[PDB]
């Protein structure tokens, strides 16, 4: 058995305050002897609008450097290793800017116990949706889409396939990750209330059953405090344009390859929390042996 | 709104008795003003073993021809059109035999109100799980979208539901409605039946139709057993199916579902809403957002 931790949190626009929460959750994860801890999409910050996002992304590299140090400090002080998967943002590159693309990168980082970044997965499918009885959201206004399929990570838990949030709606992506050798999929997310209530548990369980993988679902939760007086000052924003009522679904969970929820967030808390699960490689292998889906595909017709 | 009927039934090894049930369900569907009725996988028969199946499949062409006549009879008697989607078996062709492929075909027929077979979909993914491929030959083709009275229909069978790329392709081809006629086991039924149907609906933004076999089957066939000189120790005449036939909207809402308290053959009805489908697709334009550059 291999122990995983999945974090649920409520990001603000304040990267210093978010880092403190992140550090506490990683610290708890090590104390509970989790081999890897998974944190949600946008754990560095959430923003008020596309201009705010670009502003905050300029602060994310320092957040990441501080996180790398915090991880190594915690590993040193606990005499125990942990790896960290965490959603952040990164500013555009020089080449991006040269091409007229000043949008931020929505990135899932994998950081090992030595503070080394092993992967930066840039989100492929961006959240451009008219929410039913809700706001029109267009992630592509602030975020640039990725151009790479993420490599399978050989983590302490097993072979890991990485995805972010709306990526979960595109089954061919999860199928590809399994085809490449994934045993575990993660979907760190900031999921809406409306689509969360409808589809969050369904999609997680569906992906698990489709791919015969463990599925980890770290989610944002609660009403986000997006306030940034210093940026609001700089942007000349009126109090009228200042309020931001973004709310995330939470219900962070761990799902087995048969679609059984084996760990789930406590609904009684809307603050940060950690859930733990023990992953069973023998169960995963048994499930795949009994129903050998990857030996039964019609590649002659599909793809 | 267009009205669909989804049938739930329990096949024996007796094609004559199965035909009677199928005809009654089609009759009931016409009475309830359904424009198309969908029946499960293996509505002609279920078999004890591969040798039994090869024997029963020889009887399937007559079943189909009699069903074709019965559909035109029922349409004409009731003075109302209906189309029929129904899972049957077909024996290997003469050419199949000469090629060494002495296996039956698991086929989904689409039969229109004129009794004409518009599609013969041969199952692509065979149920080999802890072995269908012992008796059954896999299909060679993706089925065309059918322009049905309800809208654009994509067809599949049973285990096919477990391979999301198939359903995704049918949507890419223009499906508005997907069907998964099935004989689903109890163990995987309890675990996955509702999950898989809802997932395919949400994945593809299609109405999903789930006609299932239900209950305990008796596959006894004394005449075959005598001809085969079979010992009673070798009989394998019990099967159990999950039922829970349902209709699911493009948002994953179950809008019709089999009544658990009704034993044996039953129909469920739903009125399909093309405008609802269009609204869902407009608000979350998944097919304008796929990464074909990387995946397709």
């Amino acid at each position: 058995l291999k122990r995983v931790a999945v974090a649920q949190l409520c990001s603000s626009a304040d990267l210093t305050k978010n880092l403190k929460v992140v550090k506490e959750l990683i610290s708890e994860a090590i104390q509970k002897k989790a081999d890897v801890v998974f944190l949600p999409e946008a754990s560095d910050y959430l923003s008020q609008n596309p201009l705010h996002s670009r502003y905050l992304a300029q602060k994310s590299p320092k957040f990441i450097r501080q996180l790398q140090s915090s991880i190594t400090d915690l590993v040193r002080d606990n005499s125990r290793n942990i790896d960290v998967s965490i959603g952040v943002h990164l500013p555009p590159s020089e080449q991006d800017l040269l091409e007229g693309n000043d949008r931020v990168r929505n990135v899932l980082l994998y950081i090992d116990h030595e503070g080394k970044i092993l992967q930066e997965y840039q989100k492929l499918h961006l959240f451009d949706v008219d929410v039913p009885n809700g706001p029109i959201l267009k992630e592509s206004k602030s975020v640039q889409p990725g151009k790479a399929i993420p490599d399978i990570i050989e983590s302490p838990l097993g072979k890991l396939g990485s995805a972010i949030c709306y990526d979960i709606r595109f089954p061919e992506f999860s199928l590809k990750l399994r085809s490449m050798g994934a045993e575990i999929l993660c979907f760190p997310s900031a999921f809406t209330i409306k689509t969360g209530e409808a589809h969050w548990e369904l999609l997680g369980r569906a992906r698990a059953v489709d791919t015969q993988c463990y599925v980890l679902m770290p989610g944002q939760v609660g009403m986000h405090d997006l306030s940034d007086p210093e940026w609001e000052k700089q942007s000349h924003m009126s109090a009228l344009e200042k309020s931001s009522r973004r709310e995330s679904w939470g219900h962070s969970m761990v799902i087995d390859p048969w679609g059984k929820i084996i760990a789930h967030a406590d609904p009684s808390t809307v603050g940060p929390q950690l859930i733990l699960a023990d992953l069973d490689r023998e169960l995963l292998q048994e499930i795949r042996n009994k129903m050998p889906l990857w030996n039964q595909r019609r590649d002659d017709l599909f793809h």
